[PDB]
C-alpha cells in the first residue's frame, strides 16, 4: 500500500510551505516533508526564516531598539523613566512565543488547505520516488508525479573558528544568549552579522565586526553603504574591513581571536563570538546517486530560468538554487513552480526583488545601483531627499537617512530606488510597484502623496531627479 | 513706481507656498502675501498645516504614544523602568522647536527659489489689483497678471460653548496645554477631535467625546470606522454619539456642559473643553465688493474643476474652495493652477486623494468605500488581511487592524484601498501609486513583496480579492 501524491515538497521553509499550500489551492494532492523539529522533538514548519532566521532576528531587533530609545531618546519628548533594564531571558522568551504562534499558524494553513505534512528526512530516489526516514530509522517510500526540492541552506563554518554552540556560535546560537556578553565579536559584516551585532550592541555589548572583504555592503548603493557604515559605527559596531581571521583559542568562557589586516597581526578577546560569513546550500542525503538531479561546483541544484531540474517533474526552489537567498524570493519561486506544474506559462520577475536590512535606520532598495549603471554605460539622473527635511520624520524624532531615485537620462524611466531611514522597506515597495508599471521620475512626481507622511521623501526624490523638487533646493 | 508681479498668491499655507515656489520654478515673477505671524510678530509661513495643524498634532501624537507604550507594553519585551512620567512643557517645547525649524525652512525655500514674500493682509481689488495692508495701517497696491486666492480656513465656533482660549479652546489651544487636564471633553468625533483626544487620553486625562451625529467617520469604510471606534474606546475615549451640546457654564477652572441624546438631558463637568466640530472657509476682507469673485452659501469661493474663478486670471485653491480639507489636496491644486497659468494641459484627479487619521492604530484610505459602491450599483470583489497574521507586526508588538482592497468584479481594476494598523499611510500610498497606473487586484498580487514587511498585508489583501491569498483561507 504505497502512498501516492501529485506533488511532494521536501522542506517547509518560505519556498517549501508556500508551494505546498499553493499546490493544494490548485487541487493537487500535496505532501510536505520536514525534518526540523522544535525544542521538544515535534515538527516545526516555516524553515530557517521563521524558526532561526527572519522572524526571530526582527523580534530581538524591535525589542532591543525599544530599549535603546528608552535610554537616550525619551528625554527629548519630556518622558522620564528610572533606570531602564533589559531582562534578556524575557526578551528571548517573547521571541519564542512569537515563533511558536507563527509555526502553529502554518500548520493551521496546511490543515485548512488539505496538505499532508510528514515529519522526517526526505530523499529523492530514482523515478520521482521519495524515501521518508522516520525517527526510529524506519523507511517508507512514497510516489510523486512532481517533486519540489526546497532544502534551503545552512551557515558556513570556518576552520579558524569552529562553532561549539557555547563561546563560538552561528546565527542560530546568537539568538539564544541568556545574558548580554560584555565583549561580542562578529565574523562577517553582511546583513546577518549587522542585525545580530546591532541587537547585542544596543543591550550594552562591546561589539567588534571582523570583515575579511575590503568592502561593506557592495550590493547596496555607494551612498547607502557609506551612510550605513557611518551610522552603525556610531551605534557601537566597530566594523573592521580587510581583517581576515586566521585562528581562535577558547579558554573557559572566553575566546582570543587572531586576525590580519593592513597593519599586521592582531589579537582581541571576546566573551562570545558569532560566525556569520554567509550561507551554503543544503543537499545532505537529499539525493540518491541515481536520482538524476545534478549539483553544481558550489553546492546548488541545477535549474533553468523556471526552477526546473533535468528530471521531468522535479523542481528545486529557494536558497538551494541560484539567486538571492531571501524568503520572498524562495516563496515566489514556489508559486512560479506550482503554476508551471498546473500548466500555466508562468515566469516570475527577478528584476524587481527588493532587499531589506533591518538595522536602525532600516535599509532597503530595488533595481540597479548608481555604480553598477556607471559600469554598464548608462547615463542617469539622480534625485535625493533627506529625512532631515521631512516633517513627519521630525515628529517621530528619527530624521537620519535619505531616499535616492535613479532614472535614465534619455527616457526618464526609474531604474532604481534606494532608501536608508524610517519605513525604508515600505518606501522601496512603493518604488518597486511604480517601476513594475514602468514609471518615469516625472510620473511619480505628479502623483498626490499624503501630508505629512514618510512617503513624501520618495515623492520629493522623484521630483529632484529632473530638478523640480519643492522641499529641497535644485 | 507700482510693483508688478506675474503671480500674486494670498496665503502661505500648503496650497499657497507650494504654488508660489512652483510658479518661481517656471520663471514667473511671484509674490506671496501672508498676515500670520509667530508669537513675536514676525512672519510665519506654512499656514495652518505647519503652525497649528498637521505638524504640531503629529509631534504630540508621537510623543504621547511613546509614553503609553513605555507604561504598558515594555514589560513584554523584558524591559523594566522606574516610574514613567511625562513633563508636558517639554513635550510641547519639542513641538515648538520643530515648528520653528520648519517655518524657517519655507522661508529658505522662498529665498532660494526667488519668491518675494510680503508680510501683511492682502485684498483682491478690481482688475487683478492687490491691496497690501502693512502693520501700521499703511496701504500699498500691487499689480498682478494672475492671482491665487489661498486664504484657507478657521475652526467653527459654536454658540453653546464659545472659545475663551482658557477653559474652552479650539484645536490651536488644545496643542498648548501646560498640564494634563484631569477631565477633558471634546466636541466633534471627527479626525481632529480624535487626534487631540488621543494625545491627552494617553497622558492620563479622562476624555469624553460628544458627537452630535449618529455616525462615526462615515467617509471611511464601514469596516475601518467600526474598528476605529472599538479600538479608540478601549484607549479611554468615551465616544458618545447622538449627543448634541445645548449649553455650557464656565466656573473658575471648570466647565459644566449640557447635552441631549436619546436618553434625555445630561450634564458633565470638564477641566478643559476642546471645540472641534469642523472648519469654515476664510474670506475676511479678502475681496473688494467689485472684485468679481463670487462666494458660496457656505463661505467657499466658487471655482470650476480646475480651481479657476469667474474672473480671468484669478484662481482659488485649498480649504477656501470645495473638496477635502487636506494639505496635500491644497498643494496639488496649487501646482495644477500654476501649470495652467503657464499654459500646460494640467488636470487634477480628485478620486485618488488619500486620507489619513494619525491615531494609533493609524487609519488611511484611497479611492471609494465598500458602502459607496453598493449604492453606486458597482459589483465588487473584496480582499482583506489582518495584521494579527503579519510576522513583522508581531515582532513590533502591534498586531491590531487590517488591510482591505476593493476591485471591480468585471475588470479587476482596484477601485479602493483601506487600512487601519501599522504604517497605514504608507500601505495606502502603495495602493494610490498602483491605481495611478490603473492596477488590477491581480497586478499587485503578482508583484514581489519583501519579507517580512508590513507591505505584505497589502499583497495578501490583493491576492485575497480573487481568492488566491496564501496566509489567510479563501
Ligand atoms: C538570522 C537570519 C535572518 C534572516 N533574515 C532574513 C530577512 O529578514 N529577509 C529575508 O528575505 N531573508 C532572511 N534570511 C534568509 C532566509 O532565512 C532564507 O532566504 C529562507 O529561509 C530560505 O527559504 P527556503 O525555504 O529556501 O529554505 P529554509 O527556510 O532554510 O527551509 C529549508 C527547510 O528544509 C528542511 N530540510 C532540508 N533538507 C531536508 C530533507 N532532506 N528532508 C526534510 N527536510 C529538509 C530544513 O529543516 C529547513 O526547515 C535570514 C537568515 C538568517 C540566518
Ligand atoms: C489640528 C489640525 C490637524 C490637522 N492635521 C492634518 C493632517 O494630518 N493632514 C492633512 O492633510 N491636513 C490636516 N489639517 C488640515 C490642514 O491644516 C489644511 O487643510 C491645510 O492647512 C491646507 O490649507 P490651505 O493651504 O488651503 O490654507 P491654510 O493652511 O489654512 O493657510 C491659509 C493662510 O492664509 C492666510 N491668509 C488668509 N487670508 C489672508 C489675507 N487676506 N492676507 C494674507 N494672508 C491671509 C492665513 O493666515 C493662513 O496662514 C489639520 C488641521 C488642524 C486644525
Amino acid at each position: 500500500m504505497t502512498q501516492k501524491f501529485d506533488v511532494v515538497v521536501i522542506g517547509a521553509g518560505p519556498g517549501g510551505y508556500v508551494a505546498a499550500i499553493k499546490a493544494a489551492q490548485l487541487g493537487l494532492k500535496t505532501a510536505c516533508i520536514e525534518k526540523y523539529t522544535d525544542a521538544e522533538g515535534k515538527l516545526a514548519l516555516g524553515g530557517t526564516c521563521l524558526n532561526v532566521g527572519c522572524i526571530p532576528s526582527k523580534a530581538l531587533l524591535d525589542s532591543s531598539w525599544k530599549y535603546k530609545e528608552a535610554k537616550e531618546s525619551f528625554n527629548v519628548h519630556g518622558i522620564s523613566t528610572g533606570e531602564v533594564k533589559m531582562d534578556v531571558a524575557a526578551m528571548v522568551g517573547r521571541k519564542a512565543g512569537i515563533v511558536k504562534n507563527l509555526t502553529g499558524g502554518v500548520a493551521t494553513l496546511f490543515k485548512a488547505n488539505g496538505v499532508t505534512s510528514i515529519q522526517g528526512h526526505g530523499k529523492l530516489l530514482a523515478g520521482k520516488k521519495v524515501e521518508v526516514t522516520k525517527a526510529d530509522g524506519t523507511t517508507e517510500v512514497i510516489e510523486a508525479e512532481n517533486v519540489i526540492l526546497a532544502s534551503g541552506s545552512r551557515p558556513i563554518d570556518i576552520p579558524p573558528a569552529p562553532v561549539d554552540q557555547n563561546v563560538i556560535v552561528d546565527s542560530t546560537g546568537a539568538l539564544e544568549f541568556q545574558a548580554v556578553p560584555k565583549r561580542l565579536g562578529v565574523i562577517g559584516a553582511g546583513v546577518i552579522g549587522l542585525e545580530l551585532g546591532s541587537v547585542w550592541a544596543r543591550l550594552g555589548a562591546e561589539v567588534t565586526v571582523l570583515e575579511a572583504l575590503d568592502t561593506f555592503l557592495m550590493a547596496a548603493d555607494t551612498a547607502v553603504s557609506k551612510e550605513a557604515q557611518k551610522t552603525l559605527t556610531k551605534q557601537g559596531l566597530d566594523i573592521k574591513l580587510g581583517a581576515r581571521v586566521t585562528g581562535s583559542k577558547v579558554n573557559g568562557n572566553e575566546v582570543e581571536v587572531t586576525y590580519t589586516n593592513a597593519e599586521g597581526e592582531q589579537k582581541i578577546t571576546f566573551d562570545k563570538l558569532i560566525v556569520a560569513v554567509g550561507r551554503r546550500p543544503v543537499t545532505t542525503d537529499l539525493l540518491a546517486s541515481d536520482s538524476g538531479v545534478t549539483i553544481d561546483e558550489r553546492g546548488y541544484i541545477f535549474v533553468d530560468d523556471y526552477c526546473a531540474t533535468s528530471v521531468p517533474g522535479v523542481y528545486a526552489i529557494g536558497d538551494v538554487v541560484r539567486g538571492m537567498m531571501l524568503a520572498h524570493k524562495a516563496s515566489e519561486e514556489g508559486i512560479m513552480v506550482v503554476e508551471r506544474i498546473k500548466g500555466h506559462k508562468a515566469q516570475m520577475n527577478y528584476d524587481l526583488i527588493p532587499s531589506v536590512i533591518y538595522t536602525h535606520p532600516e535599509i532597503a532598495w530595488v533595481g540597479k545601483t548608481e555604480q553598477a549603471l556607471k559600469a554598464e554605460g548608462v547615463e542617469v539622473n539622480v534625485g535625493t531627499f533627506p529625512f532631515a527635511a521631512s516633517g513627519r520624520a521630525m515628529a517621530a524624532n528619527d530624521t537620519g537617512g535619505f531616499v535616492k531615485v535613479i532614472a535614465d537620462a534619455k527616457t526618464d524611466r526609474v531604474l532604481g530606488v534606494h532608501v536608508i531611514g524610517p519605513s525604508a522597506a515600505e518606501l522601496v515597495q512603493q518604488g518597486a510597484i511604480a517601476m513594475e508599471f514602468g514609471t518615469s521620475a516625472e510620473d511619480l512626481g505628479m502623483m498626490v502623496f499624503s501630508h505629512p507622511t514618510l512617503s513624501e521623501a520618495l515623492h520629493e526624490a522623484a521630483l529632484a531627479v529632473n530638478g523640480g523638487a519643492i522641499h529641497v533646493a535644485n
